[PDB]
């Protein structure tokens, strides 16, 4: 499956992905903005995941830091970054079917459409201004608007026990981004693709 990664911000992101335990091609690579970056993911990938990271640096051989986002200082992410991240979420080939999703799950650092470009299913966005709208106590000062899990790391926040509710904080991400998921058991967004469906994720879309 290919995803084209299109940079429409401002200013520069590292694009990054990952299924958590590997990269998924290169892993990341910096877009300037207006930059279109190409990947291919491997049919059947399952709990793969697109972000955005800002204000990095790395060095020559690929090590550094980013403020939002960081996968271990590595240019080439082969893990997951460090809160707060909109992440774009699929599972490919999944019995037939592809599936879909936005999750603020991890908070919040830039806004993102993620959209099938070929037939079948519709795409999803979260575009509002959640950093500048963000609680106070979730504000990162690294930049983004963290995931209450992340700040205060309760059972409640983080569902642990499978029990969890919808929470002040949830409901603030959820008010802003209807369409991404605002916490574990929130009711689902995802959208069913065609299975081997190709997609396009954009930053600042708007």
């Amino acid at each position: 499956a290919t995803f084209e990664i299109v940079n429409r911000c401002s200013y520069t992101v590292w694009a990054a992905a990952s299924k958590g335990d590997a990269a998924l091609d290169a892993g990341g690579r910096q877009l300037n903005s207006g930059e279109s970056w190409t990947i291919n993911v491997e049919p059947g990938t399952n709990g793969g995941k697109i972000w955005a990271r800002t204000d990095c640096y790395f060095d020559d051989s690929g090590s550094g830091i980013c403020k939002t986002g960081d996968c271990g200082g590595l240019l080439r992410c082969k893990r997951f970054g460090r809160p707060p991240t909109t992440l774009a979420e699929f599972s490919l080939n999944q019995y037939g079917k592809d599936y879909i999703d936005i999750s603020n799950i991890k908070g919040f650092n830039v806004p993102m459409n993620f959209s099938p470009t070929t037939r079948g299913c519709r795409g999803v966005r979260c575009a509002a201004d959640i950093v500048g709208q963000c609680p106070a106590k979730l504000k990162a000062p690294g930049g983004g608007c963290n995931d209450a899990c992340t700040v205060f790391q309760t059972s409640e926040y983080c569902c642990t026990t499978g029990k969890c509710g919808p929470t002040e904080y949830s409901r603030f991400f959820k008010r802003l981004c209807p369409d991404a998921f605002s916490y574990v058991l929130d009711k689902p967004t995802t959208v069913t693709c065609p299975g081997s469906s190709n997609y396009r994720v954009t930053f600042c879309p708007t």
